[PDB]
Parts: C-alpha cells; sequence; structure tokens
C-alpha cells in the first residue's frame, strides 16, 4: 500500500551515527547536539536554539519560561494539535480560541486584537502547512498589548516570512522533529529557539533543573544518537527541501483544472510567504465527500487522512478553553481538508499513481 | 573514566532493523518489547517507557494528580528530579534524613513528617540498594499515601523477591548512559503497579484517547528503543559482569574498612542489589578531595554525588527539611563514586584498585 507518509531518508543517517557511538556520548547535549543547534542558529538567525525530545515538550519549555500563573489567558487557534494547548494548561493558563481564515487555515490576524483581556500575556500562532501567519499584525498586536509571541513553528522548518525564518520571528520558537516532518531526527525530536535575548539566561536554567539547583525545570534533552540521526539530514536539508516542492507542484499543476472548476480547492500561499511543502491538502464541500474520496482513495490502495480535529469541540477544549467569536472557519473547513501522500522518499511514479486516481475520482 | 555507555556490541543490528521498519517515532515495534520484558520479568501490571525517568517522575506527579498544598515526602540526598517533578504540580517538598549504612531515606523518621497535607511518599533506591518497603508500604496503607518509587539506579535489582520498581503504585526507571542500561543515551519507563492507574497514564502519556484530559508527549523514539531492546537482551550478562567488578573492589577494600580507614557499602538483608555503583565513604570532604585528586594525577576519574536538595537555594524555597539534620550533609560530603560500568576491562580495574591501595 502507499502510506500517506514515510521518515526522510538521506542514506547517511546511520554513518553520522556510527561518529557518536564511536565517541562514547550519547547522552543530551552531546557533540551532535551542538552542531544541530549551531546549525539552525545561523542558518535561521535566531539567538539561541535548544533542541528538546518534542516538540511539545519545547511548547511545555515555553509557557515554563514566560513563568505563567493559573489564570493567564492564552490566545490560539482551535485547528492545531493537543500539544498546542495541553502545554499551556498545565501551567494552569486558560486557553481562548480565534477562528481561523479559509485561504491558509491560520489564526485570523484581526480576530486576535478582540480576544485580548487583561488576562492575556501569551499569543502562541501556528503556521499551518509551513505556510506562515500574518506576523507583521500579530507582533505589533503584540507590541500594543505587551503580549509575548511564541511561534508553533512545528512544520515551519526551512519556512520564510518576508524573508526572515519561521520560529526566528517571536520572542520564543519551537520546531518539530517528528517522523511525518520535513526532518526526523530519528523519529523523535523538538526545538526552542529563544529569539529573545531576555529570555536566554533562565532558558539554560530550566534546560537543565538548575545551572548547568536555582529553580524549577526539566530534563530537555535529547539523545545524541537522536542529534547524529538529524545532523545527517540537515545536511540535505536543501536536497530535501526542493525534492518536496517539486513533488508539491506536481500535485498543485495537476489539480489546478479542478481548483479553478469550483470542483475543489487549492493550498493559498500569501505574498511574502515561502513554504516548505509541509503536505498538500484539498477541500471536498462537506465530510461526505472528503470521506468518498478516502475510501475511494483506500480502494486503490493510496493511505489517505484528514487533520486536526478543533480543540475547542472537544470535552477538554470545552474545560480548560473557550473559542471566542463565531465558529464560521474552524469547524466547518476542518471537515473538508484532506492531505494527500507527501514525503522524500515518495517516487515519481507512485505519485502519478495518486494523481490519476485523484482525476479519476473527479 | 568514572562511567562509559554500555556496548553491548549488538545495538547496530537492532536499529537497521527499526529504521528498515520505517517507524522510529514513539509507541514503535520495539518500544512495545521493550515494555513487554520489563513487565514480565519483573511483574509490573503496565509499563511505559519515558523520554527520561524526569520525564517519568513529571508523569507520575501528573498521573497522582498532585495540587499546589500537597505534601510530598522524600530524601535531600537524591537527584534534583526527584523534587523537580513535584514542585511543577505545585506541590511542597517535605525532606527526611538518610539512614548513613544505606544513604537511602530512614523509614522509621518518614512518619515524623507525615501531615494532612502528605499525600505522596517517594523513596529513592541508591545505588541499585532497596529502601525498606515493607515498613514503607505499611506506612502508606495506613496514612493512605501513594509511593512513587525512584528505582533510576535499582532496574535489575530486587527487594526479598520483588523486582525494585514494582513495589508501589508508580515506579520509574531511568535509561541514562550513567546507568546500567543506557537505551541510546536517554530513556526512562513509568511503571503503573496499581491497576486502577493504568486507564490514566494511557492517556497523559499521548494527551487524549490512544483531547480528553491533561497530559504531554512522554514518547521514546523507537531507534532509543532498538538500541535499548538489544541492551534487555543481555541483560543478565551486563548485571552478572558488573556485580563481579563489583565484588572485586569488596575484596580488596575490605581490609581498609575493618581497620576503619575507609566504609564500603552496606546491602540489607533481602536485598539484591545491580552493582550500580560501588561508593567509598572517607573521613571529611578534605580526605575525599584529596584522594580525588590523588586519583586524577593518575589518570583516574574519581567523583563525588548530588548535592543535598535541602541546601539549594531552591530546596529552601519549594520546600522544607523536617527534624535534625544528621546524616545528610556530612554523609555526602565524604562518600566517592569508584569507577564502574559494563565495558570496564580486568586490565583497568586492577589499576584503580593498585592506586587506591597506594594513597591509604
Amino acid at each position: 500500500m502507499i502510506p500517506f507518509n514515510a521518515p526522510p531518508v538521506v542514506g547517511t543517517e546511520l554513518d553520522y551515527m556510527q561518529s557518536a557511538m564511536g565517541s562514547g556520548k550519547l547522552c543530551g547535549d552531546g557533540g551532535f547536539t551542538r552542531r544541530c543547534q549551531q546549525w539552525l542558529e545561523q542558518r535561521f538567525g535566531s539567538a539561541k536554539v535548544l533542541l528538546t525530545p518534542s516538540c511539545t515538550a519545547s511548547l511545555e519549555m515555553a509557557a515554563l519560561l514566560l513563568d505563567i500563573q493559573p489564570g493567564d489567558e492564552v490566545i490560539m487557534p482551535s485547528y492545531t494539535f493537543v500539544s498546542t494547548a495541553n502545554a499551556f494548561v498545565l501551567r494552569g493558563a486558560k486557553i481562548v480560541f480565534v477562528d481561523v481564515r479559509p485561504d491558509t487555515m491560520n489564526i485570523d490576524e484581526t480576530l486576535i486584537e478582540a480576544a485580548i483581556t487583561d488576562k492575556t500575556r501569551v499569543i502562541v500562532p501556528v503556521h499551518y502547512a509551513g505556510v506562515a501567519c500574518e506576523m507583521d499584525t500579530i507582533m505589533a498586536l503584540a507590541k500594543k498589548h505587551n503580549l509575548f509571541v511564541v511561534e508553533d513553528a512545528a512544520q515551519g522548518v526551512m519556512s520564510t516570512y518576508k524573508g526572515r525564518a519561521l520560529g526566528t520571528i517571536g520572542h520564543i520558537g519551537c520546531f518539530s522533529f517528528h517522523e511525518t516532518k520535513n526532518y526526523t531526527a530519528g523519529g523523535e525530536g523538538g526545538a526552542t529557539l529563544i529569539n529573545d535575548k531576555a529570555l536566554i539566561e533562565r532558558a539554560e536554567i530550566i534546560r537543565e533543573k538548575g545551572t548547568n539547583w536555582r529553580d524549577i525545570g526539566s530534563s530537555y534533552l535529547m539523545s545524541d544518537l537522536q542529534a547524529a540521526y538529524l545532523w545527517a539530514q540537515l545536511e540535505a536539508a536543501d536536497r530535501i527541501n526542493q525534492q518536496r516542492l517539486a513533488l508539491w507542484q506536481n500535485y498543485y499543476d495537476a489539480l489546478a483544472p479542478l481548483a479553478k472548476a469550483g470542483r475543489i480547492e487549492l493550498p493559498s500561499i500569501p505574498d511574502g510567504c515561502v513554504q516548505n511543502a509541509h503536505m498538500f491538502y484539498i477541500k471536498l464541500r462537506d465530510i461526505d465527500d472528503r470521506s468518498a474520496l478516502i475510501n475511494f482513495l483506500k480502494e486503490a490502495e493510496i493511505m489517505a487522512v484528514f487533520h486536526y480535529i478543533p480543540l475547542h469541540g472537544c470535552p477538554a477544549g470545552e474545560h480548560f478553553g473557550e473559542f471566542h467569536g463565531e465558529d464560521r472557519y474552524t469547524t466547518k473547513e476542518s471537515e473538508r481538508l484532506l492531505r494527500l501522500p507527501l514525503f522524500y522518499n515518495l517516487s515519481p511514479v507512485n505519485q502519478r499513481t495518486v494523481i490519476a486516481t485523484l482525476l479519476n475520482y473527479f
């Protein structure tokens, strides 16, 4: 069967992992760890980058870094991963959900200010599908109300917004290194980006409980074995990105006649935003047309899957959070979004099979 | 070298297997296998692997629904994560002095610190040596307290037949390179012995339904699991070899211990260790630092252990020491950990002993 995703295989991961084993150091904060850190810092322009076991932990570290007390309201979309909210709820924060914009499925930068209260301190924007949000409106809103901006660029690796890299535009940035991402770091991984220099000294403390105790913290240490796996794929960062971009536009150029026919809808990439081709989604009227395609693709041995059940609709989202405004584009558009098979090791032969099955359905 | 990460020689073979499967993320193939291995071998109801023991400790505090104000009893002579994991839930830490023979929490000094706010007592198995669990379990049962086992060093070691980590409601394993089983450098394991705590355990490890409830990503990569699975395969071989090297230390350092010059580790009846470390107790902080500096001159790396948390600026802020600090501070400043690991050649072990006896 043709899966929806397969972990990035450069073919050099095995060689770099033997260097970590040969060095005799496999624990966190080792050699290849700091090398991946130096890589991300200079390439993206961030002041400091620390590697975590997961993007979830990075988000948890951020909520711990900004010193969140129970009662603090954090604004975020409900069309995101559960880790985005749970990381802040753990600190006692209440979540204020805001509807998304139907073109990019990102948080509407115009509806944010209405959700701001005296209890609000943090706003965490999610760069869905690698497509950056309107940062030149959000950062101004933060500046206007003295708020912190934590970027959830879990899918925004090798993505930029008007030049600047994602995870860099904001006080804190969070990268993901799961096997379902552009760079897998051995299956599990994450990265905390500390762009604000005034948050660095404490970030080092909470990274290793107390000054590597002085204060609370955790063990946000990713093994050096995983580091070597990541460093191997950062070496082919431009090769991986360009290949995924090639496979991405192949989907777009073949589904464009259907989009211009009004049958389906294609992803929108705003001016100034450069994606990384993390995923390719389409829109199918309702939830019955999407399922009809899902079952159709499954019959052709092709794996397709939707994305993100709205957090505000979940029973735990009704307890720790609240959807401000009108649920206009969040729930509806989520039930029609379908993700197509897209990964680095995807052969062009199989992609033609997927596309042929799509056009066959329509 | 004080410690070198355990190398069986078959780690590479099992990692290629994980890579060939096209799945390296958490809860993968080798993840289940490691969890199945630990459950049968030790007798645990449910074992879940974590990125670290610290994560497991935090997962434990989140599992028992620790609210701000709740008191947690533990020795101050423990790793920072043992206390830091509970403070994250807003708990207050109540430190209890140790017993000088095993450096474990004194089972007789615990009950004097129990209040109405006390909810969890977390014992720490030092050097793989078990705490007096029969007394501790009877304590908790009487005062309705949870027992979270911090067996970060007690893996493969037992207490009166029962493996450490399975004696109490929640246990915690560590898989660091400085431990007996490294799991690719980082790794941990939460042991859910209480069956009534199993259902909520799997939820908080994967946020919800596998949202539904608070939780985190306590998932460890299948790459590390593949590394760990190779280590658990040769569990007996590693254990016995480390136990062999441990006996060589005790046999040679016994005359000094009987002379009164130093003090060797004490192992209570019914307690079987796993030889995580061989500590000698000098006379003071000056005698220890003198040996450390002497061994360093002979290019031999020795090291002490963590400083009592109740003296640290965070411990006096987030916790309180109950009773008189009679042994914790003093014994900590005279304890010295000798070089000990699985790949320690017989040639280099004698060299250390030759340097030790030469100092005395």
